[PDB]
């Protein structure tokens, strides 16, 4: 859907900002800082997942740039499998959240957590 | 969920972005230059869904800023009539979505591309 690479950058670089709101707005709620409401954060992690599923569709082929590494592209079966592992730790996170267990949030979302930065230590620029 | 207004505004940016995308994308498909999948139109428009809903939470009190005119929050009851035309008119385009229509998925398409246009030209910088 991208008429030139720049386009798939500015989209994934988007994409990104918007899911690390996502995630980095629950940081007070999973420390208890702020209060828990099994609701929002059930509702939040729905947006969440939806975005997190986005920014994989726009490394295509021709699509280097941004802070993207060109490892994405040469090694990818296992760029793949961060994205993958990255996932499945999101459908954990949904059933934390739908289950309304906030200890059980708090591993998820660590676990999550520990997913964005491994791929970031492969796969993104400094 | 923002630390300051220019992450309220990079938020915003990024959810239209996102959601230019997904709505853009789709011309080809109305005009017939790219074939008609209904399943693959009717995923998009859950994507575009979602995306279409964010915006607006963006723009509360003190995050003035971008290209957004601040009759935004003195007309604040004008703003969310248009946010709520646009939304009425999502509502209409995974309808036609769902149904698999290409006929209404066009007029359905066009309705929320008029929406998007009528708030820039109340509501946003030239
Ligand atoms: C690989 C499978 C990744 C996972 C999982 C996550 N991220 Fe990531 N991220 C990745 C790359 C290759 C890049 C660079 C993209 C580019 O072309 O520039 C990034 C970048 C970011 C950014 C910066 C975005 C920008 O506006 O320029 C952020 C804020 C970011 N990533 C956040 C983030 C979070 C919160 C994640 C887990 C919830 C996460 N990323 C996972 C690769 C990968
Ligand atoms: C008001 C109810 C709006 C509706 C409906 C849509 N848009 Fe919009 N848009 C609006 C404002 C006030 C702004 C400026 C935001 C800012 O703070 O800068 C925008 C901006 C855009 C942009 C530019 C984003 C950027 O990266 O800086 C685009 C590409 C855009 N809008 C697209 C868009 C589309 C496709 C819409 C319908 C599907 C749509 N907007 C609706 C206000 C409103
Ligand atoms: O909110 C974020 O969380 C991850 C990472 O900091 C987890 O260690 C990341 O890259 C963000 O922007
Ligand atoms: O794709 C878009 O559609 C609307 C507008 O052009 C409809 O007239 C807009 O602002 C976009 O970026």
């Amino acid at each position: 859907q991208f008429a030139k690479p720049e386009d798939a950058v500015k989209y994934r670089q988007s994409a990104l900002t918007l899911m690390a709101s996502h995630f980095g707005r629950m940081t007070p709620v999973v420390k208890g800082q702020a209060p828990y409401d099994a609701a929002q954060i059930k509702a939040n992690v729905e947006v969440l997942k939806t975005l997190s599923a986005l920014p994989w569709a726009a490394f295509g082929p021709g699509t280097e740039g941004g802070d993207a590494r060109p490892e994405i592209w040469s090694d990818a079966a296992s760029f793949k499998q961060k994205q993958q592992a990255f996932q499945d730790n999101i459908v954990k996170l949904s059933a934390a959240a739908d289950a309304g267990d906030l200890d059980k949030l708090r591993a998820a979302f660590g676990d999550v957590g520990a997913s964005c930065k491994a791929c970031h230590d492969a796969y993104r620029k400094k």
